[PDB]
């Protein structure tokens, strides 16, 4: 949305770990993606948070190898909304929309791909 | 979407009318509801226009019959985005992405089901 900024794309995936958190979520809602660069079994750990902060999950192993560096690197804004499935026991659907800069769209690209990942469309 | 506000639902619908139009979008692009209350053959209809203003075509009018008391009434904020389909010589792909007051969640249900219509999940 921000002026400058322009919607990449999308890219679908899963919040997991749901049996080790306490946080819940409504359908509909916005979660809050949060890198957890102390995670003691892998550094490229992606927590997920509902809207009042407190963790629901993680992002799955592969989608988070992938999208810490771009996070880390502020390659892109990355939104996630859960669409349905919040009520879900062990893991939840994830919609992930990405912006940013044509300046670093390439470089989102080339991480997705050489993670074997690939930007549906917007939003 | 701004705090307090929510995310409603989503759409898929088309753009029409490309033929009668100079205006071209890119695939997977942002684009601008604009209603046109004054349009001789609808006075619901609601014109597509890309990024620079310049129209594109419309919403299908049955579609627009729906949306245009939602837009009038400011039920909810609308944004569409072709994801594909952009270089299509009659119709394209329109996403849509409703997102409002979250006390204004039943006026615009009530008004989609008036005419055949229901959200989608979100984005
Ligand atoms: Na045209
Ligand atoms: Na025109």
């Amino acid at each position: 949305g921000s002026v400058d900024s322009v919607l990449f794309g999308s890219l679908r995936g899963h919040v997991v770990g749901l049996r080790y958190y306490t946080g819940v979520v409504n359908n509909n809602e916005m979660v809050a993606l949060q890198r957890d660069p102390n995670n003691p079994y892998d550094k490229n750990a992606i927590k997920v948070n509902n809207v009042n902060g407190n963790q629901v999950g993680h992002l799955k192993k592969e989608l988070a190898g992938a999208l810490a560096y771009i996070m880390d690197n502020k390659l892109a804004q990355i939104e996630g909304v859960v669409p349905f499935g919040a009520n879900n026991a062990f893991t939840m659907p994830l919609h992930m929309t990405f912006w940013g800069k044509e300046e670093n769209r390439k470089a989102v690209s080339d991480q997705l791909k050489k993670h074997g990942f690939k930007l549906g469309p917007a939003p």
